[PDB]
């Protein structure tokens, strides 16, 4: 996602810590921060380049079908085993259970932004579309591709139009749903028989870049209302469960 995003699910996160859990994150994150987890939740895309062998991190390819298996699926493209976001997760996760030999500020950053990521549908996504990068369209009138439309475009316009640039009016009606819509769900996606379960997210998230996201698009597409209005409640869905998931986690972690 792109920096509202996961602004949308840091704040989520924040808020479902339980005390230890809030403890850790207050410990670890920097003065400068003051205390905010969303404040540094773009930092991971902030070193993809200082920090080269993190930038395959980021995201999972598949093959041209709707399916994910870690053992398939995560490797970069030099072939290593492991090195994908759900890998990542699984990394950085395991050191934060130290709470050495790694900077355990990194791996609460990374965790929460690989957390984020991987809820990202075409994050999880075709190898031969550069997961959705190569596939050139409109969104209304200016020129995207598919990939940035899921990153930003989608919440950047709902944010604008829909909120009228609050972006803690896209928050706080995610966690009412969270509380009055969702909740046997939200029960689901807090779920893990692990203390991370990134498996389960990619698998879902390959799914829905089959159903949702590449559904219907061609390149040199102008993508406008019928899209937007159509793809929203999926992109609600993913920043919902992207927050309560990352809480969860760190809930376990620290715990
Ligand atoms: C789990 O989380 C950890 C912590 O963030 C990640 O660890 C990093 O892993 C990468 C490799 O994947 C390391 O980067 C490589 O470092 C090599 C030498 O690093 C030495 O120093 C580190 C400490 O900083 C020690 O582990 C040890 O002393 C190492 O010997 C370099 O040789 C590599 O660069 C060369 O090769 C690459 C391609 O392979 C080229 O692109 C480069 O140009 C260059 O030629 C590379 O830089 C990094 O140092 C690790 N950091 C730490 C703190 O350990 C894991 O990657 C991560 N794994 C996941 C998520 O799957
Ligand atoms: C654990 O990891 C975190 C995250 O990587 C790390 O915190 C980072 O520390 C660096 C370096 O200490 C901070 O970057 C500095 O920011 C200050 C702002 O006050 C600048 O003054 C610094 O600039 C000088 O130094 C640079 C060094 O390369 C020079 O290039 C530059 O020209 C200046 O001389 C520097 O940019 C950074 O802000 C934090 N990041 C975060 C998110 O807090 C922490 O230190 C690690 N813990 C360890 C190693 O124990
Ligand atoms: C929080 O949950 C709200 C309740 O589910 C939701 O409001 C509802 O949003 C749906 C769209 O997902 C609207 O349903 C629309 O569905 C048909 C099918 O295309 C449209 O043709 C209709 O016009 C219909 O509006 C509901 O109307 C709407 N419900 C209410 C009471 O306003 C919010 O969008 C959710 N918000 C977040 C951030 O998740
Ligand atoms: N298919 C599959 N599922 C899960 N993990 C896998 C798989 N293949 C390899 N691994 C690795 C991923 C983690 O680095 C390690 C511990 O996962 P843990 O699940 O925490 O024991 O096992
Ligand atoms: C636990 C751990 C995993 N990893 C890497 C190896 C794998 O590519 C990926 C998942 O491995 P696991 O969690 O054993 O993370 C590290 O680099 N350092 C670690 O301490
Ligand atoms: C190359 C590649 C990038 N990405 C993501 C990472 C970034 O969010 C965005 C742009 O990355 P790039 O600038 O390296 O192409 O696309 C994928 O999801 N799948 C991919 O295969
Ligand atoms: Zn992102
Ligand atoms: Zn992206
Ligand atoms: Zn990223």
């Amino acid at each position: 996602w792109g920096k509202e995003g996961h602004e949308i699910i840091c704040k989520i996160a924040q808020t479902r810590l339980d005390e230890t859990a809030a403890k850790a994150v207050k410990e670890l994150l920097p003065e400068s921060a003051e205390g905010d987890l969303s404040s540094l939740c773009l930092w991971a895309d902030r070193v993809k380049f200082r920090y080269h062998w993190s930038s395959p991190l980021h995201y999972i390819n598949t093959p041209d079908a709707c399916s994910y298996q870690y053992n398939r699926d995560c490797k970069d493209e030099s072939g290593e085993k492991g090195r994908c976001v759900a890998g990542a997760i699984y990394n950085y996760t395991t050191q934060l259970l130290s709470y050495s030999e790694y900077n355990l500020t990194e791996a609460l950053l990374f965790v929460s932004h690989f957390m984020g990521d991987i809820h990202q549908p075409l994050h999880v996504s075709y190898a031969s579309d550069k997961g959705g990068n190569t596939i050139e369209v409109h969104w209304y009138t200016r020129k995207a591709n598919l990939h940035h439309i899921w990153d930003s475009n989608i919440i950047e316009t709902a944010e604008a139009d829909l909120y009228n640039s609050a972006l803690e009016g896209m928050v706080d009606a995610l966690k009412k749903n969270i509380t009055t819509e969702w909740a046997d769900q939200v029960k689901r996606w807090e779920t893990c028989t692990k203390t991370a379960c990134p498996d389960i997210y990619a698998s879902e998230g390959i799914q829905a870049a089959c159903d949702w996201a590449y559904k219907g698009v061609t390149e040199g597409d102008t993508l406008e209302d019928e899209y937007f209005y159509s793809r929203l409640p999926i992109v609600y869905q993913r920043l919902a469960q992207g927050g309560v998931r990352l809480a969860a986690t760190l809930n376990r972690i620290f715990g």
